[PDB]
């Protein structure tokens, strides 16, 4: 279970469908607590994979997709290179932007933007070649 894992319930929580609002304080331990365990990475992005799945609440993915663009830039490529694999971008970020979930253009243009900015390549190994295309395709059509 996702939300098990001692980062694991820490995004559980701070991404609580309750919370109205970003909590930074507690994203920035988040980050650190990434940053410090040994598979802190892999596990993290287990819990916000299941987090943003097929999610119909507006604020769990508004809040979600803060924490995201938050452990991307303050956990290195351990973390970049998880969250850019076509497993977590095509089969779930991407997913979202279908009809089905009819969230705001808000919350939209913010997927497309993440795709497009993680598609310029971070520094160092991550190897982002699958985002690109997810990239391309929704530019395409």
């Amino acid at each position: 279970d996702p939300y098990a894992t001692s980062v694991g319930h820490l995004i559980e929580k701070a991404t609580f469908a309750g919370v109205q609002t970003e909590d930074w304080g507690q994203f920035m331990h988040i980050c650190d607590i990434i940053n410090t365990t040994q598979d802190g990475p892999k596990d993290a992005v287990k819990a916000l994979k299941k987090r943003i799945s097929k999610n119909y609440n507006h604020k769990e993915i508004q809040l979600t997709l803060s924490l995201i663009d938050m452990c991307v830039q303050n956990c290195g490529p351990s973390f970049q290179s998880l969250i850019v694999k076509k497993e977590f971008v095509k089969e779930n970020l991407v997913k979202l932007l279908n009809p089905r979930y009819n969230l705001p253009l808000d919350i939209q243009n913010r997927i497309l933007n993440f795709i497009k900015t993680w598609s310029q390549g971070f520094p160092g190994g991550v190897d982002v070649s699958e985002v690109k295309e997810v990239y391309l395709d929704l530019v395409k059509k």
